Order: structure tokens, then sequence, then C-alpha cells
């Protein structure tokens, strides 16, 4: 099935944020047996390896924005690699790496499927512009570079001349929000972007959140779905090994429910698994809990159902 | 009240599965004050004791299926004891022990009340047949022995010729599923069995799960209910001391909700509290947490309500 | 600042309503955590009214089995006057406890200025034992019985409580979070027909529906002042372990924030009580900080802090 035909891309990149270690995300996700577990559930999996992001040593900040050329070039290469995977009729699976990479992942995916809709699972909106940001970390700005409605508000940052906004504000849905800066809240509300913060998830329940999310993105017409999954969208009791953890998050059950429902549309076309940092647990078990949770979420996007799965054969007459 | 008139049956049996310690389930449940706590809650408790499961020498496997004679005999004895409790007008409360004992518990309950409905709370369907199983552990097969529709698909397994399938596929509702084998999922779907996996619980909420579960089993008219509760249906953060824990389970609150709703029907007729294994708690606190949760679940089955309880007297005069 | 974010802080370091020492350090640890400064960061107009000085009463004989009756009654008497004064200044009273016996004073004082108020009681417990139905004798499990007009006749004359005049009827109080109710309390709750949402109702409906029904019940006819009395033991002990009577199976951190965010949105919050935080009952220092941080998060959510974000009325893209 095309919903189980996958193209794996390793994106060992950390310069979109200050905490070292997130570049090992692809390594620890592979070592948990991701590819093998995907093959076990009938997927046709091709591994495109890890991108060799060459060093960009002269990389002065753009105002307070750190490592602009390195973040820009990593997303530039990733966009080219994602477009290649999409051209091969495979769902792109990007193993991160920090979430600044979503600029490239979504941009490359859009080059092949410009009609795509985005589901962004995260505790954060990642919609600060290079002028509204206070940290200067590019992993908290990817959505700003991608929105067409923000054209005019994104300055000329070195390394990003290749970026052309590819998604309208109406074609993205946030799920999991609980730590939004004032400037980000002003943008979210002014643009009228569809969102389900932890307050909406608490009000409606995840069942209704997904029914509304899929109706919002697929109601006018069926189109490719890009899911950008930041592991910090889940509560730190399931994904502690991440750089910006926030209490009161999505449960392990809610994360599986989101991805099971996205699988069943048959429209998943691109997936990002972002912000796994195996240098940031309090214990080695906290790292293993985080990686196992990310693998579990990944398997659900490609058909693993909690009710069970079976091949089309008579199990009572083998 | 008949909804609080109970017959306790200890079933210290572990040979339906490979991890030692589940035979201590009745001991640690009694040690935690279960019978005394039920009496304090206005229950009429009769203790039928702990079943003596005599060892069977040379219990050779049936193909890959382990301890068939032992499992079959323990369920045979349990069926006879449960039928005895039901004839005395009591709700049978089986303290397990591994889940293979549900063959005996449901069979004995059906000998007295053939029209019963089964609510099966578990991370697992336990519906592998002696032929579809890959572990050979009989605690993962009890539902296959009881189902009328699988008659002709279960081979002649030594120790089980006394079993007469007593439940139709329409008469069972699963709640809690999240770890189902391919063969098991094939059976669940081809039989059309009603189930609320963790996916349905997330989608609907436990309130709707119970409303649909009870409307499905009781729609037509009142009928006895058998609740078979594997403690692994709850998330391992509440019941860690169990052999097959699966994360993303029912919460402690959801477990109390299901049992409080079943109590309110006034139709609870048979109860199994299964898979408590005090040798699998990583700390003595993990053991106590599991035992405390299993006790809380059982008390809710016989009337303990979170909103409060009171006798029909005036507390202000 | 908006009326919804115009606050009067009252510290109530009182512990004689229950037997465990340390709940008197509740107002200190909440302030030490940066509470008042965090409220100012949220556009709040905060005026601190200080910690009430509670005098020692060494000749405080028990009323039958009821412990420290004069000390508890006088503590609540001092608080009713201080709450009524904050209400007269057009501010939302924010009472930092201290044990829940203080709710007699907080609600009594609030009712002196706004007698039409409605109460939302977030707790694992009903706290509706009367001095005759109580088995422990601890007044922190009896405040609601002293406040109800329907119980005028069943409450004996307890020393230190003559000033109390019941101000709320059974129709004016909604409980949320109930999971440990004595038999006498359950009899009172069901005979008075009080609206409640125990953990069973929260599981059945979800916190979304619990709040929609709660607010429709209390506000639906006419808009009125809300008094939120919040016992931290309402939330599960995985979030608020540093408390005297923890009960498992509680409200989550998310449900706590959902209740308070929804109450803020009404724009009618008039009085608030953050009760039973006992920093001496933490098994580890981590459990104490967790309970304090959670109490702080619930408090900020009552005054505008929203999980979806907050922003000033300025253009952030061209300021
Ligand atoms: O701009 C920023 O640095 C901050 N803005 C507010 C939320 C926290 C953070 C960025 C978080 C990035 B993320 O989601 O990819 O982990
Ligand atoms: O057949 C088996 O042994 C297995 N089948 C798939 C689920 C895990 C296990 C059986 C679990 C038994 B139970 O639910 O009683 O704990
Ligand atoms: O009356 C009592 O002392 C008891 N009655 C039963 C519940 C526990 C307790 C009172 C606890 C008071 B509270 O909510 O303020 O912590
Ligand atoms: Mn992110
Ligand atoms: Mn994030
Ligand atoms: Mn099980
Ligand atoms: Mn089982
Ligand atoms: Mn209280
Ligand atoms: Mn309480």
């Amino acid at each position: 099935a095309k919903s189980r035909t996958i193209g794996i891309i390793g994106a060992p990149f950390s310069k979109g944020q200050p905490r070292g270690g997130v570049e090992e995300g692809p390594t620890v996700l592979r070592k948990a047996g991701l590819l093998e577990k995907l093959k076990e559930q009938e997927c046709d999996v091709k591994d495109y390896g890890d991108l060799p992001f060459a060093d960009i040593p002269n990389d002065s900040p753009f105002q307070i924005v750190k490592n602009p050329r390195s973040v820009g070039k990593a997303s530039e290469q990733l966009a080219g690699k994602v477009a290649e995977v999409k051209k091969n009729g495979r769902i792109s699976l990007v193993l991160g790496g920090d979430h600044s990479l979503a600029i490239g992942s979504i941009s490359g995916h859009a080059r092949v499927h410009p009609d795509l809709g985005v589901i962004w699972v995260d505790a954060h909106t990642d919609i600060n512009t290079p002028l509204t940001t206070t940290s200067g970390n590019l992993h908290g700005q990817p959505v700003s570079f991608l929105l067409k409605e923000l054209k005019g508000k994104i300055p000329d940052v070195p390394g990003f001349s290749w970026v052309t906004p590819c998604i309208s504000a109406k074609d993205i849905v946030y799920i999991g929000l609980r730590d939004v800066d004032p400037g980000e809240h002003y943008i979210l509300k002014t643009l009228g972007i569809k969102y389900f913060s932890m307050t909406e998830v608490d009000r409606l329940g995840i069942g209704k959140v997904m029914e509304e999310t899929l109706s919002y993105l697929l109601g006018r017409k069926k189109r490719p779905i890009h899911l950008s999954f930041d592991v910090d969208g889940l509560d730190p009791s399931f994904t502690p090994a991440t750089g910006t953890p926030v209490v009161g998050g999505l449960t392990y059950r809610e994360g599986l429910y989101i991805t099971e429902e996205i699988y069943k549309t048959g429209l998943l076309s691109g997936l990002d698994i972002m912000e796994v940092n195996p240098s940031l647990g309090k214990t080695p078990e906290e790292v293993t809990r985080t990686v196992n949770t990310a693998v579990a979420i990944t398997l659900a996007c490609f058909g693993l159902a909690r009710e069970g799965n079976h091949k089309p054969i008579d199990y009572l007459n083998p």
C-alpha cells in the first residue's frame, strides 16, 4: 500500500537550538529497531541514509538569530532530499534533529505536492519571526518562514534566500500547544490559524480534536497530509529526553490516537519526528522511554493499530 | 441486597503462564483486607476458601501448549465451585491466579445462568486457540474455549473434554485492548465481537464506552453480567505487578468508572480479578500499588462509590 | 488593569483546623515561589494586604470532640473582616492558606459585600461534616456545614463561632473532584440536593462538560460573583503530594488548569482560596516544589494565564 511505502531520511542537525545532542536523534531512533519494526508491519522501506551537513564555520548571527547559514543550508539540502523521496512515490520520514528542519521538510514536500495540509504536534507554535524571537533559536521560527500570510514580515536572513512560503494559514492545524510567546500568540490569533491548545484537547477530548482536524484539512478536498511531530508535544513523563519540555502535555494514548487517525485517512505523505535528544534525559531509562515513545508514534503513522493487525489469510487454516 | 451478596473463591494457579508468583494473587488480596473491607461496605460475604490445585505429574505439552492437564483440571474444579456459589444465590468472586481460570469461572457461571453476558477488561483478547498460539501459554487462550462459534476449531486438548462452549460471539464485550496477536485480531474481526480497544476509549471516552457496552449487552431486557478483570487492562503505572504489562492502558479512574457503572446495573453475577503477581513488583511499593488498585476495583464492583456511601438512616438526628 | 485581573492578596498562616504542622507555612512558600511577581507579569494590578497575625489561645478546650474551636473561629473571624475590606476596595480576594477551615471566614467575608455569590468547591472532600457528625473533630472538614442556610438548626453553638451567619444556600455551591466522602457527609450532600461532580462524573462527562454544566448551573439565570475555594488535594497526589489528606484518583494538572482557565473566562471570579498546601509533608524537597509550582500554576490561570498564549493589546509585527 502507498500508505506503507516509506523513504527514510536522517537529518542529524542541531544548530537550530543551543542544547547539544539532538543530532544523535537519527542514530538512537535507528538503534531502537525502527526500520526492522516498520518492515515487520508489511512496510516497503528504503533508507536514504543521513545527510552529511558539512560544517559552515563562518556563521555570524543575523541580529540575535543564531547559526543562520547552517540552519538555512541544512533545510535547503533537506528540501532537495525530501522532493527526491516524494518523486519516488514514497512517504518522506525525516528523523531529526531539531524542528528548524521543518522549513526544508515541508518546503521539499510542497515542491511535489503543493496542495498539502500540515498537522503540527507540539507544545510550541514555532512561529516567531527572526524579528519577534527573543532567544534567537531557529527551531522556534520554522512556521514563520513557511506561511504565505507572513510575506513582508520575514527579513532577509542569510542562508534562507531559497525559501518561498508554501503553505497558507488555513492549511495548518496545531495540536498540543501550552507554551506560546506573546508575539507568537499575536500571530496565531491575527492569522486565524486553526489550533487545539491543551485547553481545547481538555475541553473536547482527543476524539473530537482529530475529527475536527481531519474535517478542517480534508473537508473541501482530499489532499496530502504532512505531520510534523515534535516529541515535546507529549508530556515529559513519556518524552523527557527533549530540549524544551513542558508539563501538562498530550498522553502516550493521545499521541497514538492522533497518529492512528492520520494513518486511516490513507493520505500521510510526509512525517517529521523531531527534537529527540539522547544527551538530555535524567537517567538512561528516560532516554530509552523517549526513544521507545517516538518509535511507537512512528509505527502508528504507518498502520500499527492498538486493536490489532493481520495479513489477508485465514489464520484458522494456515 | 443480592448485588452485595458474595461468595469468595481463591484460585491460586499459575500454570496457564510462565512467570512464577501469580498463584500468590489470592494471598496478597486477602492480606490487603479485601474480605473485611467488603463486610464494612454492607456485603454478605461467604468465603469458599482457596482451591487446592493438586500437582499433575508428567503433564506433557499438547504440541507447544504448556501444562494442558493442570490448566484444564484447575478450570474444571473452579467451574464446579463457581456453580456451587451461583446455586447458593451469591455473586462469585474469583481471586486469581492467571486468566486461563476464566474457562472454569465463565463455564460454571453459565451452568446456572446460561443467558449471561461477558465484559472482558484486559490489554489482551486472550482468544488464541491451541492452534493459533505462538507462546503455548493457556492464559492467552481462555475465550477460544468458551465461544460457541469456535466449536470445531479447537482440537481435543487433554484436560479440556469437560468444556461445553457456553457464550456466543455477540455475548462478549472487550474493553482495554492494546496488544492483540495477528491470529487473535483475525478471530475478533471474523466473529464480529464487540470491542473498545484503547483507540475506542480515547475516541469516545469511558462514559460513552460504558453506555454503549451496557446498552449492547442489556438492550433487550435484564440479563446476568460476568466481569472478567485482568489487572493488566489498567496501565502499568497503576498495576505494575503483572506478567504482561502494556503501556498506554486504562487509568485508575477509568477502572473505577467501569466497575461503578457495572455495580449500578444491579446485574453483576460473576467477577474474576486476575493476573496480580506480587513477585513482579520492582519495589515492595509496586506490589502494594497493584494490590491496592485491585482491591479498589473489587470494592467498586460491590457498591463503593467515589461520591460517597451511606446507610438508609437519618445521619442528622 | 481589568477587574478580572485586579487582586487583593491575603495571607492566612493558620494550621489549627487540622492536626499536621506546616500548613501555616503555605502563604510563605507560595510568595517565595514568586506568585505576586508572576501575576504582575500577566498585566495584574496586585495589592498585597499582608499575612494576618493569628494570636495564640492556650485555654482552648475542645467542644465535645471538635479540636481548637476558639482558635479556628477567631482565625476565620479575622479573615472575614479582611476579605470584606478587599471586596470593598473593588478587588478579587486571594486567600493563601492555611487549612480549609479558613473558608468559613473567606466566604463569610465575601458574602458580606456580595451576598448573591456562588461557590465552586474544588476538593477530594465535601468538608460538610457538622460538629456533631464529625468523627475526627478537625474543623478543616466542617466549613461548608457552618455556611449553609439549610443546616441552620443542626449546627450546635461552638465556642468562637457565634459571629457566623449562614450566607449560602445548597443551590449556591457546586463541588468538583469528590472522591473521599464520609457517610454522614454523603447523607447531607444527597438530602440537601447539592450539585456535585465527583471523580465519577468527571470520568463520565470529561472536564469540558463538567465546566459547561457547572457554569450554566451557577450563572445561567443571572450573572453573579464567583467564589472559588480550591483545596490542592482536589488534584491527584502525583501533582500536589505535599498536603495533609491526599487521595489517589484525582484531577490531573490539565483538568486543574482547565477548571481555572474557564472560571477566568467568565470574567466573574470575585474570591479565591488556595488551601491545604503543606510544605512540611513533602517526602522529598522535589514533592514540595511540585505542589507549590502546581498551586502557583492554578492561581495564575485564575487571573488570565492561558495555555494557548497571552499577548498585550499591541501589534507585535509592527510595534
Ligand atoms: O522561540 C523560542 O526559542 C521559544 N518560543 C516559545 C516556546 C519555546 C521556544 C521554542 C521551542 C521550539 B520547539 O518546539 O521546536 O521545541
Ligand atoms: O498468547 C499469548 O501468550 C499472548 N497473546 C497476545 C497478548 C500477550 C499474550 C497473552 C496475554 C494473556 B493475559 O491477558 O491473561 O495476560
Ligand atoms: O472530617 C474529616 O476530618 C475527614 N472527612 C472525610 C474526608 C477526610 C477528612 C476532611 C479533610 C478536609 B480537607 O478537605 O480540607 O482536606
Ligand atoms: Mn517544535
Ligand atoms: Mn516544541
Ligand atoms: Mn492481559
Ligand atoms: Mn487476560
Ligand atoms: Mn478541603
Ligand atoms: Mn480536601
